This record gives C-alpha cells, structure tokens and sequence, in this order.
C-alpha cells in the first residue's frame, strides 16, 4: 500500500523510460489515474525535474503530454503526468506486426508534426521509436502523443538561434536499431536525425522488421545499415518512403528539414490510394 505522501497511492510498472521507470497511479483528491514517475533524492545525476522542465517548456503543443505535479517528497523526486493510451509498439503487436499502408500514412503525418513541434522549441527529442509514441484517450484516441524527453537536448540557443557545434567520436544515444547512419559513426546529433530515425520506424511498420534485426553487435547493425541501400529496404513500398529518406540522408548537420514536404509527399499518396482521412487505424477494426 505505497503512498507517494499524502495525495498519491503508487500501483504497477507500466511504462519503461530512458532514466526510471513509469507506474500507475491514483490521484487521491480528483478519483482519477495517473502515471507516477520516481527518483531517489540520493541519485548521482538527478534528470527527473530537468525532464519535467522540458515538457513544461513544450505544454500546450499538440499531443505533449501535460505534468500534474514535479517536485520533492521524502526520499524521493516525484513527477507525475497525465495517462496516456498504449504505445505504438503495443498496438503494432495486437494488429499481426503488419500496419496497412493507410493507417502508417495516417501515423506519419502526425508523428512529423510532433517532431517539428518538438525542434521549433529548440530541442532534439534522439530516442525517436513505437515505444515512445503513444495514442490519447477518450476523446484524443485519435491522436499520437510523443514520450519521453531523457535523451533530448536543446540543439540552439532560443534567443539568438545559434545552433550547436558539429563535433565527432559520440556515444550512441538512443536506440541502435532506428539509430541514423550518422549516429552510428560517431556524428552530434541534430535535427536530420530524428527525421531518418522516423523513416526507418515507418518502414519497420510496413515490413513487420528491419534487416538489421537478429543477427560486436553495435558494429554489426551498423555494417548491415549502411550495406542496406534504400531503394532495397523500400522494395515493394511506395516510392515515397525512399523519397523521404534519401532526403533526410541528404541533410547537412545544421540544416533545417523541409517538414511540409516531407508530409506533403505522404498526403499526395494518401489522395491517389482513395483512403477516407477518418482516422480510423488497424486497431479500431480489430474485434
Ligand atoms: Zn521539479
């Protein structure tokens, strides 16, 4: 019977983050859930607070999930948020590990606005994957939230933009399947990254699987992406999500992504294939 004080009582892990995990929670004053974050205060690098920042830098865009409540309570930092629906991931495994065309281009419009939502207030989100995208409730279950903000970082200074220095030899951060070629070989991370991170989720939902899935390992995924060429990772796919990363890997370091482009060639798609735009995903046509 955990008790985060007085107002919350803590339930089970349902969520895995970059830095702790999430539970369930109750908010005690409102009869209501809610997703419970927890640090120990003894921490060597605390994150909880500097990520709850983040995110309250970034409220009010759409499909950011909104912060209850941040702060110190007993040995511990606390940061609680609103419930979210399921992950993609989640949503991939009840739908066959097969998305039809329609609901990915459905899905790819949405997550390219969060993503330019997210660099438009001067961050890189870097652990761009299904798992950290997750579908609303009620009446937001048509709409994809992005998670998680422990690996981002803010790539310019707000008021004078100037944009940080391009440097080499970097740890992979993030997830080494839906990493970018650049990641891999050691490049600062920027916004071209979390773009070809996105493509290679939206191919990985077209195809069920990577090939640089189950094969030093680290060397191994990498030598198998850049021996991949695009047009064969697209094979048998429409012709635009070579488009859409091919572009991406055009990008220069500092550059700033066309977005409207990007979702442009995916509308086009959308019209020519005669889909309704009802949001109406694979899952909804489940039983
Ligand atoms: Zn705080």
């Amino acid at each position: 019977e955990l008790r985060v004080g007085n107002r919350y009582r803590l339930g089970r892990k349902i969520g895995s983050g970059s830095f702790g995990d999430i539970y369930l929670g109750t908010d005690i004053a409102a009869g209501e859930e809610v997703a419970i974050k927890l640090e120990c205060v003894k921490t060597k690098h605390p994150q909880l607070h500097i990520e709850s920042k983040i995110y309250k830098m970034m409220q009010g865009g759409v499909g950011i999930p909104t912060i209850r409540w941040c702060g110190a309570e007993g040995d511990y930092n606390v940061m609680v948020m609103e419930l979210l629906g399921p992950s993609l991931e989640d949503l991939f495994n009840f739908c066959s590990r097969k998305f039809s065309l329609k609901t990915v281009l459905l899905l790819a419009d949405q997550m390219i606005s969060r993503i330019e939502y997210i660099h438009s207030k001067n961050f890189i989100h870097r652990d761009v994957k299904p798992d950290n995208f997750l579908m609303g409730l009620g009446k937001k279950g048509n709409l994809v939230y992005i998670i998680d903000f422990g690996l981002a970082k803010k790539y310019r200074d707000a008021r004078t933009h100037q944009h940080i220095p391009y440097r080499e030899n970097k740890n992979l951060t993030g997830t080494a399947r839906y990493a970018s070629i650049n990641t891999h070989l050691g490049i600062e991370q920027s916004r071209r990254d979390d773009l070809e991170s996105l493509g290679y989720v939206l191919m990985y939902f077209n195809l069920g699987s990577l090939p640089w899935q189950g094969l030093q390992k680290y060397e191994r995924i990498s030598e198998k992406k850049m021996s991949t060429p695009i047009e064969v990772l697209c094979k048998g796919y429409p012709s635009e999500f070579a488009t859409y990363l091919n572009f991406c890997r055009s990008l220069r370091f500092d550059d700033k992504p066309d977005y409207s482009y990007l979702r442009q060639l995916f509308r086009n798609l959308f019209h020519r294939q005669g889909f309704s735009y009802d949001y109406v995903f694979d899952w909804n046509m489940l039983k």
